[PDB]
């Protein structure tokens, strides 16, 4: 469908509200992955660099605003982050690594948070 198109509607999905609602909505992670993947691999380009890192800031946020209150939707958000995608990047990944282990479950969002930050 992208291809198809081809504008402004992948950089408009990229959804707090949207992932709020598990392996189907991990399934719709992966191929919103792999739409941001084959965003980025294909002063516009500046300003495309420039809304590529506004829209990564967006989705740093949204996974806070989601660790925050929920925590299945953001495991697999973090996956698909580690397979598809920085120093305020890796500052949001300590926060969501010390919440992480602040609070199972949360052992095992804990592990994928280390397997991807050993990448």
């Amino acid at each position: 469908v992208e291809l198809v198109h081809q504008l402004l509607c992948y950089d408009r999905v990229f959804i707090i509200y949207t992932v709020a609602s598990n392996e189907a909505s991990r399934y719709g992670r992966f191929l919103c992955c792999m739409l941001e993947t084959v965003t980025r691999w294909h002063q516009l380009d500046y300003e495309n660099f420039r809304h590529v890192v506004h829209k990564w800031h967006y989705k740093l946020t949204k996974a806070s605003v989601h660790c925050l209150e929920y925590t299945h939707i953001r495991n697999i958000l973090i996956v698909l982050t580690k397979i598809l995608p920085v120093l305020n990047l890796g500052q949001a990944l300590e926060r969501r690594v010390h919440k992480i282990c602040q609070e199972p479950d949360l052992y095992a969002l804990a592990m994928g948070y280390s397997g991807q930050l050993k990448s």
